[PDB]
């Protein structure tokens, strides 16, 4: 079974305070990612290659206009129903793809066949295979670029990771066969045809990439838009970026750990700023959420400071800023208790969420932040 699944854009990417770049990826988490782009702060900030398109519409898509050259570029938003399963076996059929997905190659063929200015298709997928029982989801990149000129599509796929010849026509090991099958069944009826296939294979060293695949994923699709906005070639690690340490450093894995652990972020806001080009500034209501959700993770494991301290701690400072969200305003007992807790908030994984939010909210401390709402008693 692999339909079409539909979900609406009235949900929220909550704050995953226990997340790390090993942890994993899926379809939410990586869409949430993208409120990166226009963060001048960030290290994916795309702001200097392009800017907003409009629309031109693709449906499922963000529509960007290069600044340098005249290439548009068109970023899918994340979907889980973008799945290529293959048969390893290579005596069945090369696999499918879902509905949805496919769906989207036929969008964008009709697109190509009106369109007058160079295109690039930005598509994260996953594929998996689907005759052997273990199901891991592979993380990787499509793009497809359009040259109205030649005129042809030509589809890359980007992967972040032995067997004879002779075993290599028994067992496949990538969704390429049904891919191309599907790309060029949609464009069949078109004008152009099929430039030449091609998979950037790139990290070859081991590290249980389970895993940070989707970060790699993420870090190439700011590559991709940036190298495609400026006419470059895509460099990646093996073939442009020497080390993968270069590639995704730590500045990168910060910005993507801190977006996904500690901030909430609704899907139209990240629609909101992504087809207006503006950053996301980090509100305290993020913070309230993201101790909330640090509380109720604590409280499952595992049955310094004890759990009992730093839940005490976490309910106190949630009622304290919500208490500030509205009217509002906060009494100087509550102050008072507050700065007895202030060591057991700054310790450990908790004192990181807390830095985190007090750094982008503007305050240097616990204290800083709360008191210009507390009244005093009394006064002079």
């Amino acid at each position: 079974h692999h339909e079409n699944l539909y979900f609406q854009g009235s949900s929220i990417y909550p704050p995953e305070t226990s997340w790390e770049v090993n942890k994993g990826m899926n379809s939410s988490r990586l869409h949430k990612l993208y409120s990166l782009f226009f963060d001048k702060s960030s290290a994916f900030y795309l702001g200097d290659d392009v800017s907003v398109l409009e629309d031109k519409p693709l449906t499922g898509a963000y529509g960007f206009q290069s600044k340098k050259n005249d290439q548009q570029i068109f970023l899918f938003r994340p979907d889980s129903d973008y799945v290529a399963g293959y048969h390893v076996d290579a005596k069945s059929d090369a696999g499918w793809v879902n509905d949805k997905l496919d769906r989207r190659l036929s969008e964008i063929s009709e697109f190509c066949s009106k369109a007058t200015q160079p295109a690039t298709f930005i598509l994260p997928f996953v594929e998996m295979p689907t005759d052997i029982t273990k199901g891991v989801q592979h993380q990787v990149l499509l793009t497809i670029s359009y040259d109205p000129k030649s005129k042809q599509l030509t589809p890359t796929v980007y992967d972040s990771i032995s067997l004879s010849s002779y075993f290599k026509g028994k067992y496949r090991t990538t969704c390429d066969e049904i891919l191309t099958q599907s790309i060029e069944k949609a464009i069949k009826s078109t004008d152009f045809t099929l430039g030449k296939f091609t998979r950037a294979a790139y990290n070859h060293q081991n590290r249980l990439t389970e895993g940070n695949s989707g970060s790699y994923t993420f870090r190439t699709i700011k590559e991709v838009i940036s190298s495609s906005a400026q006419g470059t070639e895509v460099k990646i690690p093996g073939s442009g970026y020497i080390t993968s340490n270069s590639y995704l450093t730590s500045q990168h894995v910060q910005d993507i750990e801190s977006c996904i652990k500690y901030r909430n972020l609704g899907v139209v806001d990240i629609e909101s700023a992504l087809t207006e080009g503006k950053t996301l500034p980090v509100q305290l209501s993020e913070f309230i959420v993201a101790l909330e959700d640090y509380g109720k993770l604590r409280s499952q494991q595992s049955e310094g400071y004890s759990k009992t301290a730093k839940l005490t701690a976490v309910e106190l400072l949630i009622g304290i800023l919500n208490d500030i969200k509205g009217k509002n305003e906060i009494s100087e007992s509550q102050y008072d208790k507050l700065v007895k807790e202030v060591d057991c908030l700054m310790d450990s994984s908790l004192g990181k969420l807390v830095q985190f939010h007090l750094k982008n909210l503007g305050a240097e401390s616990l204290q800083k932040l709360v008191l210009p709402c507390v009244k005093f008693d009394d006064t002079i």
